[PDB]
């Protein structure tokens, strides 16, 4: 039952791209790539090779394929304790997923800052330009399971654990710089609305369906981060091209006792890129798993997700000084008013080896924080505190999460508590209680100080009577709704009110279709006539009248808002498919594949069947995927190679191929006798931007294709899709 | 700095006799002990000496005292993570106890054999003389709660973990060789009846009450081990002194396969020795930890506590060659018949570090076997084998409670089950599921053979239908208890008759009394009627003509089942009081001392304060305790040295102290005025045997002391103690 | 039939004083006792005269007394459902106890007030005298778990659910009036200082050891308290025979929105009474259950716990 | 007892039995039902040992197994019928 002899079944343990080499945990894949942190999990790996199969107990078994029994086609035996021991932890393998968030991929890596930020913090991991902290950072969906499709629209988190050595500090955000709702009393209100209904449990990972637009319908503050969701921020290509953002106004303290107001921004190195609806929801079906494998992928090819840390910085004196309140969590700070400063950068390079035991039982919590930061009076941050700790004691099964090894801080930890279900700490501390002199009271508090201090409070002010209320500053609701919607490019204007459009179009009961557009109207009227017009809704005469909100702080729009009206492309980790036929010209190939690695950009070569083909000249190219089994949704453009054209000229799957990414607003590139699929998508003799052609595939020819991909979609190609039958 | 400017906050790190010292952690008060468990556990151990305290994140405190508020007299406010944590922890610091067996104290040790026993098993840890495995023992009660107290009238568990290098062998015995019942679906039944009754749940630690004696009355098969609960078999002395045994027949298995039939001994080389009743129920009140103090200050006086393991050997051809069935656990092996052949020395050393992390939390189960060693069918262990793994999956929170850190083998372990909550190992495999090629079959199973091979299961031959019956061989009741009775010295037999008629007097419903004493009748006809005349019932003329039953394989009695017919006695690691006055003759003292620390034997020195006094010479003795703190119940003589007799003479404590010692049968010593003393115990001028007397204390004054200490208790003494109030 | 022919295994149905009748669950003992919250219970209570014996899933066992095996003296099979049910039920009985006060013991009544509270608060169940409020309350001692003894030397609670028509409300009270701290960041280390030692889980029941008297050493709020548990406060004759006091101001607060600062009380209308500490030591080890034993045989007796 | 919380997984209501079920057993994490039996155990003489054991018949019986005749050694092995 062996390995095959020429050892083909093992990951070359090198960078390799992806489709080259089944994929590893990442120890055995990488395993020269460490971190403090990566180290010290290794008291607890377990390797396997040239080891006996053993109970958990430790006793070698003999025959792991058959029940004990009484003869050979009799009953089994009570007695069977190695089978009871296999069933027993098979039949105990799960655990209670994440309420929100439950469906996620994560990775290991390390963050340095640029430069000491000792006069605005006092914060150890942001002290010195050399002091390397290790992380461990998850990405995520927030409504469906643990096993829903990747490439849903929602909204993403982004959570960041980060070993510090004064303590762990998650950084626990998402990819849209407000949320939903201003109190954490309605979380669990607002999470029921978008979560799948409760007498049926349908639909999973989508907002598509009456409760959610119920609530959007009943409660405006939600309308701004509906805007991000309905935008193509809500389906975005890889996590590695979406923005981060902490959420809240959050402080830092600095050893003078000095408080600064700071938001948290996370700026993807490899730029900012989505998917369009049409796309995203089909690739939900031929690959849930996309956001998960291209990750993991990326690290695995060398592509590290790299992210720049910035931090948007408000005096305390200047916290009034806006048209929003900078504590309401559904407003935010334009980077047009306070831009956003650069810190450090973070690169995740080293993929887990168990998901479940490391990404699964993960615990990131934004509460913990270390010396230098603090919490605001922000009413949804307030709420997080609680729930982050609390809901672990389910989830993990107790108050001993920080003992799961991927949670365990690399900084010292000593307290006096104790006990709690699977407990692995063994305490020899004469005492579990302070004071105490029978141990010299150790371990000891500390006093807060400039580094290695204890943590103290800032000591803001509060002010006013025990109330259960919404502090009127929060009660606007549509301006930064407008701002947002103003900014972005006419063609991402479209998919906003096409996303508002598909949603609305699968509530059920009418009227909450129509209450939406009248929130919509409060709004921007071209958004609300727009939205109507497909949902054959007309305004009336007072919607039509209704006054815009105020420009927020006199800004007309912000580009910063925008995913694309400021170019920011990278085509380093993107990838090509490349249809061959039956005879390639490898003259073709050679120049395809020489443009692609020098940028960095990674091929899958694809057929109308496995196995190998033979180019031109008797390169033998192996065959990555069928037509059908890697679609165009799965890559960011197209190439077609000269050579036996007629082989797959007429095969309904490539030419289909090309028709998806056509509509998909991906470039395509057609060499020599290819040219002859221009028919298939319409393209004049004279060509077409966003299409590209030659007689053969040259420097010329590769130039202006990755010119294209740094652009990452063929926008001006949107008037031309919607005759296309795809 | 909160510890006294004199160290004397540190107990020494070296051994000292109870009293001496505050007791420590085991690693901090004998940090020189080791083995190969303890040392793999130092991995999990955490230290405290000059560590900052901090929260579970690694951030250090700087106020320990304080919850945060809003002015320091306001309200608490919900950012408070440090005190969230602390109380969030404490709040989930409990697990479920044990079913049964909840009760228990624990140490960890080593165990070597004396020869290796390859000629009769396979087993590695008996391979070897050189071999030392380390062990985990775990005593206990059975019945009562973990907070309930230890020298109740109950069956003790003796429960080892031994660490072997093919896997752990648990040994899960009791200190007598049978069980109640006969089939392990009739536990719920037994246990839920012993246990406190589910009304009121009362009583605690105690069969004294209706539902255990109806469930007798109804269940002749328990009659056997409770005769040997209402001996002072049921209120050992210590775990030092009472016997341990496996409770069913096992197998060993040889490298040729050769089945061999046995029954496990632990033979206390402290020798046997019990408690009377009336002072083993007073002490649970004085002292309701006394045997867990007892075992732990032992090992950390030196006293280590040591057992032999020993084997019965049944060749497989001898299966029918007794009156009873072999596989009958209500059933003893005679000695007489089937000698205790002796097989290794087991040690116990060490205390734990953390009771809960290292008691509270281990797993023993008798299904944990190891090659060379295999079950039978007896029915009661048949059903043990599932409930000890299943009971873990509450107890411990899941289904990897093999990695908490006192489970652990330390044999490689390495198999292909995955996840559960709490999961710990980080697996590397590629594979989870054999047969796999992708990680070239590893783990591999591996062949049985003569060492370090797989389990594979001896293949007894099965023949029979699928019955739910009791086999026919197990239905007599009679037999056992009447060997046992008749094996009994007289006195033994007044405390067995005093045990039935003590717990009968408790049960409200007068028929169950009758019902049970109906019982006795077919038994023994002495016993019977001498608990039916403290009952204040009569027997019939039927019940006087119940025929006995017949002897077991032609034997009336075995000696090796009465606790003192074969003298065993050793004093080492006993404990005298010493009863001071305000002017002590020191030559008495010094000569006192010096005896008892010849043999091994701890004193106590008692006043009516705390402090000290001065003897006739000068020298400052420190007193232990007052005559109230602690009193004769807990030691096993008395000795009142000479001096100014008249301090203590009209002192109630004091006179009471000899009292209840006389009372429970412990050798006193008088020395000089002290004599005075004779006139509270009413001993008469020309003495009496067990009182030792003399105008000093010596020549040979101590020699007989210690010889009466030898002997354990002054049976003689019997018929005068019912006169004393006491 | 395994009863007595005379029917004596069956204790009456009628207020019998201590000792008279085996002790009995309390609807079979007083059936005709009611209140609001006895009666929404009968939705789950299960009885069992003329009942066949069944598994979980309602099937009729024949054999109750043996496994299934192959042969009378063979293996037991792991076909043997009835069996794994059985013993996967007993293998999983017990739940964690109460952090602190897991030694405890209950009883249900009912509360009525003397006059209508009105003026001072508008709390339905004070709102007047005919409203009558169902209670079930909780005595129990703190430091020991739920099978050590009742008369150590300890606080003990005094816990009142008082099943209103406008919600539960919980009086949960300790037997002095103080505690022995001021801020509950503290409380772990009051906590873990009076519970048995960590090394070695000693003492059970009692504060006499080195840990408690270090914490109340260094931290003199403590000793407030301290005094009241060292006197023969800490050793109560009876629960029946102590004070109890809800520890804090709280406030009540009426119709108009005024507060008012209150602090609770209840008192024994069967007065105040203590133990001797030799006594009650020695009856830790007489009868560890003498409380919870003497509570139930007053309510069976009629003798009912009765406070203001 | 993972999945459910404990063995009381038959009293969560679409588990429940319509059929009457009344046994000894006791306990666990969620119990609903609240036995009045002065018994937890049999056999006993003091709730005159109800709930009672029901030998089998042709309806309402008690369940026995068929008594299917068992020969042949402990093994862990395939039948080569199987393969
Ligand atoms: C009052 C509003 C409120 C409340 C009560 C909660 N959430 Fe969360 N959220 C919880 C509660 C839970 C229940 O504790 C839970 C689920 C399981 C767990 O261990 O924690 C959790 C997960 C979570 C992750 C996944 C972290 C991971 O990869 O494991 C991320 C990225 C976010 N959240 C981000 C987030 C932001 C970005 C600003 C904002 C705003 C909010 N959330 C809102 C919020
Ligand atoms: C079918 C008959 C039957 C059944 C079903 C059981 N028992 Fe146990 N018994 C269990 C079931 C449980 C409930 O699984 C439990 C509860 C917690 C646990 O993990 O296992 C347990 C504890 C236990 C200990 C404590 C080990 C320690 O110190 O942690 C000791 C020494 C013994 N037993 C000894 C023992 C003997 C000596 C031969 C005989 C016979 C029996 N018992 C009878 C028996
Ligand atoms: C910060 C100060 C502090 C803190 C944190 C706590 N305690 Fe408690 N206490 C808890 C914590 C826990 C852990 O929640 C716990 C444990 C299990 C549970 O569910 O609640 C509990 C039980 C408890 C009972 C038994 C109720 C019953 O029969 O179940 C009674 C009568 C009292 N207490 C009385 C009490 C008073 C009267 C003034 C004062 C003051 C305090 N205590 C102080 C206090
Ligand atoms: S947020
Ligand atoms: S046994
Ligand atoms: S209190």
């Amino acid at each position: 039952s062996l390995a095959p002899e020429d050892g083909s079944h093992r990951p070359a343990a090198e960078p390799t791209p992806p489709g080259a080499q089944p994929t590893a945990p990442g120890s055995l894949k990488a395993p020269d790539t460490r971190n403090e942190k990566l180290n010290s999990l290794e008291d607890v790996r377990k390797g396997s090779e040239n080891y006996a199969l053993t109970t958990n107990q430790g006793v070698r078994i003999a025959d792991d394929q058959n029940s004990l029994r009484a003869g050979s086609r009799g009953p089994t035996l009570l007695e069977d304790f190695i089978l009871r021991e296999k069933i027993t932890h098979f039949d105990h393998e799960r655990i209670p997923e994440r309420i929100v968030h439950a469906r996620g991929s994560a990775a290991h890596g390390y963050f340095q800052p640029y430069k000491s930020l000792s006069d605005i913090t006092k914060a150890d991991f942001l002290s010195d330009p050399n002091k390397i902290t290790p992380v461990f950072v998850r990405f995520s969906t927030v409504q469906g399971g643990a096993g829903s499709a990747d490439t849903v629209r929602d909204i993403r988190g982004f959570a960041t654990k980060f070993y510090t050595e004064e303590g762990i500090f998650d950084l626990v955000g998402n990819n849209t710089p407000i949320f939903f709702i201003q109190d954490a009393h309605k979380f669990p209100d607002f999470v029921h609305a978008v979560k799948p209904e409760p007498h049926w449990a349908i639909p999973q990972g989508q907002s598509a369906h009456d409760t959610f637009w119920d609530y959007v319908s009943l409660q405006p503050e939600t309308l701004h981060n509906v805007m991000w969701a309905m935008s193509d921020r809500g389906i975005p290509r890889s996590y590695r091209t979406m923005e981060g953002f902490g959420c809240h106004t959050f402080r830092l303290i600095n050893a003078e006792g000095k408080a600064t107001f700071v938001r948290f921004h996370w700026k993807p190195l490899a730029g900012k890129a989505s998917l369009v609806w049409d796309e995203a929801q089909k690739l939900t079906g031929r690959d849930p798993d996309f956001h998960r494998r291209e990750l993991w992928e990326a690290i695995e090819a060398g592509d590290f997700p790299e992210y720049e840390l910035g931090f948007q910085l408000i005096p305390e004196e200047d916290e009034f000084k806006f048209d929003f309140d900078l504590l309401d969590p559904t407003k935010l700070i334009p980077e047009e008013l306070v831009p956003v400063q650069r810190v450090g950068k973070m690169v995740l390079n080293r993929n887990p080896d168990n998901f479940f035991a490391e990404n699964e039982q993960a615990a990131f919590h934004p509460g913990h924080i270390v010396p230098g930061l603090d919490f605001t009076n922000d009413p949804l941050l307030q709420g997080r505190l609680f729930s982050y700790t609390d809901t672990q004691i389910s989830r993990l099964g107790g108050p001993n999460f920080h003992e799961i090894p991927i949670n365990r801080p690399t900084a010292p930890y000593h307290n006096f508590q104790r006990d709690g279900m699977h407990r692995m700490g063994i305490d020899t501390n004469p005492a579990n209680y302070e004071p105490n002199s029978i141990n010299d009271n150790w371990p000891r508090e500390t006093p807060p100080g400039p580094k290695r201090g204890g943590f103290e409070s800032y000591q803001e002010r509060v002010e006013g009577n025990k109330v259960r209320e919404r502090s009127p500053s929060f009660g606007e609701y549509y301006s930064h709704p407008r701002l947002f919607w103003l900014s972005q490019t006419p063609f991402e204007q479209r998919h906003i009110v096409d996303g508002f459009s598909f949603e609305l179009s699968k509530v059920v009961r009418p009227y909450i279709r129509e209450r939406v557009v009248d929130q919509l109207a409060h709004i921007d009227l071209t958004l609300a006539q727009a939205v109507a017009k497909n949902l054959g809704i007309e305004l009336t005469d007072d919607q039509l009248n209704i006054t815009p909100p105020p420009d927020v702080n006199g800004l007309k729009k912000d580009p910063s808002l925008s995913l694309y009206a400021i170019p920011d492309g990278d085509v380093k980790g993107r990838v090509v498919a490349i249809l061959l036929n039956d005879e390639v010209r490898s003259a073709d190939l050679l120049a395809i594949l020489k443009a692609l690695k020098a940028k960095g950009v990674h091929a899958k070569l694809l057929y109308s069947r496995m196995g190998e083909v033979t180019a031109d000249d008797g390169t033998v190219l192996p065959i990555a995927a069928t037509f059908a089994g890697a679609p165009s949704l799965t890559v960011d453009a197209v190439i077609v190679p000269a050579g036996n054209i007629a082989d797959i000229a007429d095969n309904g799957d490539a030419n289909y191929y090309l028709m998806e990414a056509y509509k998909h607003l991906k470039p395509i590139a057609l060499a020599g006798d290819a040219r002859k699929f221009k028919a298939t998508i319409k393209i004049a003799d004279q060509g077409e931007e966003g299409i590209v052609e030659a007689d053969s595939a040259d420097g010329s020819f590769m130039d202006e294709l990755l010119t294209l991909m740094a652009a990452h979609r063929v926008w001006s190609r949107i008037p031309k899709i919607d005759k296309i039958p795809a």
